[PDB]
């Protein structure tokens, strides 16, 4: 996503919070100035900026193109070293639970997981690896040139022209999606990619011109906006089961 999917993401998980997490959550944000979950959530793509060494070092971690092997993810084929966004959500999860961990590395994993499980949810993070996740699918949207991949990730997004006070409580407002019975934050990062990849493969999604506009909008903002809803749930359930397992004993 572009950086309001991503913080639109961490409003919807952040309501969802249980004392425990809330808690712990709250506990490493105060550890920098300035930090919500939200604020935090855009942070994973601004690091050719802000930090350049990692900005390399986790590039591939925001998707996973899977959708030339219909869908079905295999770690070593398409995860070599670990370089994509299912080992890293795992492996950040990991480490953000690991209590022995210092605050500035729990932090630092807290905001790869919030971004992390947004870009899972984006369509065109898990799709075809030979044109980019859709990047290289360009197109015009109404009067103006874009591509495939910003369309999903931001384009149909500011048809709204809302931010995200007023983006938020339309999330919230859509029927509640049905999640796991559980967390398993090892397991759950493949169900989601390959759930992502298979809209990208859905009926018209590809679309069958270069010209789209209001018609495109209407049957697939929705979807995206679906999937904001259920990143942000999911997001929650996650921090739920890695930061707040226990109320009582705690
Ligand atoms: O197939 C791709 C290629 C790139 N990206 C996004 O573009 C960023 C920059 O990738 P690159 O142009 O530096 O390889 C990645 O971190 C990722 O967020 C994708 O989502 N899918
Ligand atoms: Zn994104
Ligand atoms: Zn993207
Ligand atoms: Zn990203």
């Amino acid at each position: 996503w572009g950086a309001q999917g991503h913080r639109l993401v961490a409003e919807v998980a952040d309501a969802r919070l249980n004392p425990t997490a809330r808690a712990e959550v709250d506990r490493l944000l105060a550890t920098e100035p300035d930090a919500t979950l939200a604020s935090i959530a855009p942070w994973a793509d601004q690091l050719r900026a802000k930090d350049p060494g990692l900005g390399r070092r986790s590039a591939g971690w925001h998707y996973v193109n899977i959708a030339e092997d219909n869908c079905h993810y295999e770690a070593p084929k398409h995860c070599r070293n670990g370089n994509c966004i299912v080992e890293a959500l795992k492996a950040q999860s990991t480490i953000l639970g690991d209590r022995s961990l210092t605050d500035g590395e729990r932090l630092q994993a807290l905001k790869f997981v919030v971004h992390l499980v947004g870009d899972i949810h984006q369509p065109m993070h898990a799709g075809y690896a030979h044109d980019k996740g859709g990047n290289d699918f360009q197109l015009q949207f109404g009067n103006r040139g874009t591509n495939l991949h910003s369309l999903w990730d931001s384009g149909m997004l500011n048809t709204r022209k809302l931010d995200d006070a007023g983006y938020l409580p339309l999330l919230q407002s859509q029927r509640a999606p049905k999640l796991a019975r559980q967390s398993n934050p090892q397991r759950d990062p493949q169900t989601w990619a390959e759930a992502s990849c298979r809209i990208s493969m859905q009926a018209g999604v590809y679309p069958a011109t270069r010209k789209i506009g209001d018609e495109y909008t209407e049957r697939y903002r929705p979807l995206a906006e679906a999937q904001l809803r259920l990143a942000g749930e999911n997001l929650a359930q996650l921090l739920n089961r890695v930061l707040g397992a226990r109320l009582e004993h705690h």
